[PDB]
């Protein structure tokens, strides 16, 4: 027997209307679903990825799943708080995030890098008409934290786009297209 | 002989009219202040609190009066240096505060949790309002703070009604109301 | 709905008899009550030190406080281990606190760290007494906290004192009164 | 082959007279072999611990016999320090403890939390007459130790009494009495 | 041969228009230069000044410089990643900032810290100019950014003001103007 | 009134039938008693070693019983993890040790250094039989636990034998036997 | 004056009969002298490396030389502590390890890598037949020990293996083939 | 108002004569003129370089920029202590620094490396000669501290030159030049 | 030019008549000298000490020297916050200590061992008189202060006595006097 | 029973002629023993400082003999290595230090500055000698040490120097001359 | 296929002339093959040692081993740095290294400490001509890493002499010779 069922809003003690924390927490959802994808897919990237720059790239895309973890983790909490019920179900989190996870199977380092950055992309869309809601809605903490977010999700989007520059150190000694 | 005069705004490093800076730091006194009676009342409820739940309760009554200190810090140093006076008193902290204190004496967990729940609601009002006057006022750098210390207070008060929740590992084999 | 009224003592697990622990406890709410007092008088000095020394007195303040702080951690903890209720409220501190408060405003530098050096003074007073009758009535555990207290309570006047000597490097190259 | 009989008190550098030393570190043999059979009392409630309370007793159980463990090692170094013999076989123990241990078997989480607390009751009772002793026969040292040991030993006292209060979160919706 | 040409702006990853990136990342130039400048400045400031305060000054004016060079690095990074190009020579540098650097030479401890006032109190102007457009653009990455800096930065100012105030501990004992 | 008697096996969260928990949870407490006097024979020896290699002798000593210390943890949570009862009492140890335990008084540093390795090859004996018992019976967590115990029992044994060979420096100034 | 001779087995104070202790430190020698070997030419590689990929295989070879190193502390310490006698000469070395070095003088990067891969490959055939070996002849420990090398082991020859995987970010705009 | 001019040389402490210090002060000034330089650089590689290696560039370049920036300091701080004045405006770092920065714009990784080689060389050049300048006029503590700062320096130049080599894992299966 | 003789008490900030602060400073300065003796005799120690027990006393001399700095530290600024002025002169330092220094030279480990066991315990009875003393005269810091010294330096005691007992490893295969 | 003169050299491990440790020694002891004066000097100086500096003072005094600290310990541990005797008696530490202490008795800030600023030149005057007799006898490792030190002890003499300064914020307000 | 070959010195980007980096390259290589056959046998001597000083010794030849490994890394690549190519294989290293390594078989720690005194002292002599060489040349960055190694190497003898001194605690109750 059940205490909160999914897809409802439930009191929250910081004194919030569900016109605005229902449209909220239904946006936290949404959000919340879309970097578990991209947590996974970060993660998956880190266990098979291999070539000349594995290693570096070893290193980011792990930094790059703890860093989404810890925005999930904000997500999930104060979702909760503001009533709504964080989703986890494997099909449910399909049919909510907000980009296709890559297919099963192990693709290049390219193609790898720019799955991973039409991912942050699709998700930064959201977080902006997300945090436009909270701020006409009046939900400044809500707005805040998507703030805080949007930068580090920004931030990964800048570095995964420097991986996928067309430049190298090798260009010097060997045959270009 | 004095410096500054209680009440009064004086000038401020950081060219902002004072039509800006005597509302905001006023402000700033009335949530010091709030906070002053708060860090109190977490401190006390540190000390006191006792039954099954005595262990968890007490760890997080003094991470909150923690947390409240930090914000007492950030506020009292941008109040001053608004060209503002920081409140420091009992009787005009108590002139100020935004709720009234819990009486003298120890009451329940629950009572407890409860009146510190409200504390924080009444807070969060008052916060919202100055961060809103910030905002309009063009005082950018206070609303950040206020939305800094909105998200911590607003996850206090969460933490707050998950204990005071109706359920419990005990309802398996104890006798409900 | 009470548990423990205000200036009352209850059972206490540590086999001391209430003839002990009514005094003991009530000296500790005296000093509870002062040093909160002193705390916010630190922290206030901590916000609006300004001047030539401005620096080193701002994070001696902030030092002091956090001294203080855990003074008041300590007592307040022991104090109702004892059977105690502790004091909290703005109206209650005022009336125990063993001296008065620096009035709200900005004083001088010097005029701070005098009445600093008064507060502790005053409770370097009560202290001693309180260790006394700690002894006489046969509560080691009390004695020997006061006394721990007692040795950071001293020096910190030892410290204030120094900052009130009238000697400075700039005696090199001004005049003297 | 011996070089030290238990019982006897041997040469010490210390400038302690041997009527001191001697029983002052019966004493300590008391006192450490009181806090071998908490130590292992406070493990095995560690160990075994059960209920909705489980997660906050069982760390409360570790902290305690850790802090145990550290006075079992201040004891023992000023005991041998002081030419006395350290007690260390289980049937001496046994014959030395101020207390008789818990049975074995489980007992509840109430019941093993009173057990504690009628322990380190008994050796509060030791510690002070001890104390009083040490002061009596000019040994400063082992009356200092025994006061830093005696005021850790009332807080888990105070520790174990909260437990212990009939008051919970759960009286909000749970049946009374 | 180049890859980005100084004054352009390129493609970036997070969706945004150059009708926003391009002012944006301008704007990013002239306050990052206008760091450089004050980092350098409070660098000097750091090796040469001297007098009564020096060791306060000395660490202050390190802990500025510290602070700024963190204020550069996201600056540089976020224009970056925006598709702008930083600016890091001497002589354009010199053109974009949005103080005139204090000239060579050592002046008084006051003046260098009149002069450092000066520096944050420019760029406070163009921080929150810049804030207000990339409000407006909709870029509420770089607004957020820009937030976190002038908060350090008005703080900074504001130390460096409690610096001036005309008040000493001497004044207890040499004769004033 | 117990919840669980010493002696019985109870039920188990691990899907372990009690042909197996019941063999290896005896066996546990044969080992946790074992190391409990272990433990307090190596405190024992770290309270009262003296000589000229007292000061590494002391050090290791230290390490040791803290070592020992740990394997006693993990052995007495999986014992109680897989329904078993752990022994406590001084009586019921002394019954269950595998060695028996150094006799009351100070021994010298090379028979103190002797009974600690006889006490190791002691539990090492059981501890091989008990894990050989334990992958026989399907309990490969109770066979992996122990051969990690193994592996820092049979180090321990490495050392006590090396502060045990017929060498020294000192062999270069001093007569042989 | 000798004490041990190498190729000779001794006393070990740890119960195993010395028809185990014989073939496990053969078995110890040949793996010791063969990480010694691997060390020294990842140490080189590290010096040496040059390249694209530089920073990283740099990176790389100095946590492998440093991991080989941690073995080669193990296996030292419990060869000699099963009675062993661990090779330590040039000379010596270079007849028991399993793998030729890399010739004096420096290989490209791919050439580099593909040594370490075939030198680890050669060890991870040593230690499952070594480990094999102790399991058969009741020497847990060594076993157990075996593994966890076993598994660093296998985890450096994953990634030494994804380096010279045949993909690269560059492949999108350089010439394969 | 000044104190000391640009360009003169005043009293120092350490008892060296003025014949030493000023052109030991006008050598540090073209060092630390260049090193911003060096920095400015550096950090502009660190916010811009993008391609396959981008992640290890990016690093390394934010290694060298730290590593520059603390012989920044060290030589400002020496050059201060010995009577000197430190360059700190735009225009003269211009004209005292020791070769051409990078013009700007983003260049290639291949052309980034190539000038920081190029600048450290011109470096390397002026140390050696103001050491051997300091050496022979008899200044013990500067001759060290270049010599400190040379070894860094060389190796910085060694790493750079690691990344320019003609090697690459990718000469594997890339065609070459 | 003076501002205080020595050899007279001043004015105090912590409400002790000089009836009180004149013996108790008086005392410090005794100890100050008989500890700032010790410090450099431990730390000779340390620089000379040599033989089969060279390392271990090596690092207790170390150690030893360290915690008895930590002493002075404590003494010299309550005996300056008394209103006492610190002994620092070589030849009023010689004339106080309370036990005659180690004669230049070095001695035998077992002679340095005996003459610090010497001077441990006339600085022992030194602290006992002193602290009996303030107990009398009512200055419970200064009494508790001396209570914390003894106790480690009793602890030195016994460190020092634990060296010096005729025992040893070596015993089982050396010949005995 | 001596082992070593005070006055003689005695064999060291390192193949230096004892013609280059006999005076390098020597040498030594006089560093040392004015290190040790120096030492001393500054924890008075830490202890006594008073006046509207006092913080700032007594924080560099005491970062100032902790550096000090660290000379004289690698000073006589080579020393003692060389084949010397440290110096240790406060008799000879007197007749061996390069400059005499500051009188008993407690001066002003801006004397007890002046006074370790002489003794610092003092030092900076043998510790060049010392250097240039190590670099002539061939003692490269003992030149080295000196440099180490004597970068830090001019550091020392810069920061004392700059405290001296007749330039003060006060200067604004107060009346000059 | 090679890059380099051994016995070649290459390009170096430092700007030293191979009239330089010759000579100095080829003392880099003996030294490193002598640090590397002393970095086996101070393991060996980790490994192996044992008797009544077995504690100390094990920690000592740990330590040091570990510092030589450092020495080993900073000479490889200032080795590589200057176009040298670095030594690896063991029958290489024998021929370089410029002392013989222990025999394989267990010594007596005496013959151990004896032989890595020994050790240290052919280093010792090596460094010197080798840094004097490097002086000569102009290279000061390598003469001034081998006067940083020269200083810990000798440290080393130090320590080792005195392990070998002919003193010991035990004379004072066993027999000499
Ligand atoms: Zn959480
Ligand atoms: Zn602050
Ligand atoms: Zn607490
Ligand atoms: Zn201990
Ligand atoms: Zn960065
Ligand atoms: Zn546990
Ligand atoms: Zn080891
Ligand atoms: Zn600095
Ligand atoms: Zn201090
Ligand atoms: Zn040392
Ligand atoms: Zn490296």
């Amino acid at each position: 027997t059940l205490l909160r069922n999914f897809g409802n809003v439930y009191d929250n003690p910081v004194l919030l209307d569900r016109s605005v924390t229902a449209p909220v927490t239904e946006g936290f959802n949404v959000v919340l679903a879309s970097f578990q994808a991209l947590y996974l897919q970060y993660q998956k990237h880190h266990f098979v990825v291999e070539g000349s720059e594995f290693y570096s790239l070893h290193e980011f895309f792990n930094e790059s799943y703890n860093q989404v973890q810890d925005h999930i983790h904000e997500i999930g909490e104060r979702l909760d708080g503001l009533g709504g019920v964080p989703v986890a179900t494997f099909s449910k989190l399909a049919e909510l995030t907000c980009f296709e996870q890559e297919s099963e199977g192990v693709y290049s380092s390219r193609q790898m890098v720019e799955n991973d950055l039409a991912a942050e992309q699709a998700i930064i869309g959201v977080i902006r008409r997300q945090a436009a809601q909270a701020e006409s809605l009046g939900d400044r903490g809500t707005r805040y934290l998507y703030e805080k977010i949007l930068l580090k999700t920004e931030e990964r989007a800048y570095h995964l786009s420097h991986f996928l520059a067309k430049d190298s150190l090798t260009l010097g000694f060997v045959q270009a297209a």
